């Protein structure tokens, strides 16, 4: 009915599929633009069975993009790091169409306009800033989402719950704080703020108070949940830093990200600004799945590990 029509790019991606599912769950007409040569045919069918309108094509099809933009109201991009600047193709279509009410570029991580990282990762977030600068210069309505750490992804990466090993790797001292949110919630809240006036032309950060922790505390809580103790093996910062200088690309990128998130503590190294919007405060009918609840999920029905593209 009055629900805004949502167009999603990168819908078959790691975080993108949660935005597609969240959009549909919220009753929004959902358009999913995806490549003709899809290896995610089983994910697309699911989207379709849920009500999504699948649109096959390439980002290079400018005319197709423009005609598509004219049919929707909101555009959300969840493209991967290798395609950050390709979002300029999406932006060009938005500019020509002229009817888009809100554009959310592919951020969904650290708040790049207030943090810096090691060269490997800095080059990537600088590309994300370029997109933001282009959006602002064109006066395109937007929302910049800083979703912080993807919880299932990093619980898998840090705790390796599927690994019966007796040791656990700690990056740096392990004392740096970070915030991590459940992917399903990131998807749901993202759709909500994309149509929320309180988020128009603002930076929205997902930092629920129940999802802030350090590597050491996460380990301790996991140990209590499963009744096992692990031998902690640390990886010195100077060591991680060196690797980002010697290892090739994209190898050194994950290492740079690990330093940013778990050593520098970039997701918790700042205080909120006047115009910042912290998402957990927006909806009294919803709440972010907490860290304890997340650990319970991994104990009862843990999700498969994943690896972002670089």
């Amino acid at each position: 009915g009055m629900k805004s029509k949502i167009l999603i790019f990168g819908g078959t991606g790691y975080i993108g599929n949660h935005m597609v599912k969240g959009s549909l769950k919220l009753g929004h007409p959902t358009y999913v633009f995806t490549r003709p040569n899809s290896s995610k045919t089983t994910l697309l069918d699911e989207f379709q069975s849920l009500g999504a309108i699948i649109v096959k094509g390439e980002l290079d099809e400018h005319e197709k993009l423009v005609e598509l933009m004219k049919k929707v109201d909101v555009v959300i991009s969840a493209l991967a790091f290798p395609q950050i600047l390709d979002q300029f193709k999406i932006l060009e279509a938005i500019k020509v169409a002229g009817n888009i009410k809100r554009f959310l570029p592919s951020d969904f991580g650290v708040e790049e306009d207030r943090i810096n990282a090691l060269p490997p990762f800095e080059a990537l977030i600088e590309r994300k800033r370029m997109i933001r600068r282009a959006i602002e210069e064109a006066n395109i309505p937007y929302t910049y989402v800083s979703a912080n750490c993807f919880a299932s992804y990093f619980i898998n990466y840090l705790l390796r719950p599927y690994d019966p090993k007796d040791e656990i790797t700690v990056y740096g001292t392990g004392e740096a704080k970070f915030a991590m949110n459940y992917e399903q919630d990131i998807g749901l809240y993202t759709i909500k703020v994309a149509t929320d006036p309180r988020a128009l032309n603002r930076v929205v950060i997902y930092r629920p108070s129940t999802n802030i922790i350090t590597q050491l505390e996460l380990i301790s809580r996991w140990e209590k949940k499963i009744g096992k103790k692990f031998k902690k093996i640390h990886v010195p910062e100077e060591e991680i830093v060196a690797l980002t200088k010697e290892l090739p690309e994209p190898e050194n990128i994950p290492i740079a990200i690990l330093h940013c998130l778990f050593i520098d503590g970039a997701t918790m190294s700042y205080d909120f600004k006047e115009n910042d919007v912290e998402a957990s405060t927006l909806y009294p009918e919803l709440k972010f799945t907490t860290i304890d609840e997340l650990l319970d999920i991994f104990v009862h029905d843990p999700p498969p590990p994943a690896s972002a593209a670089f």
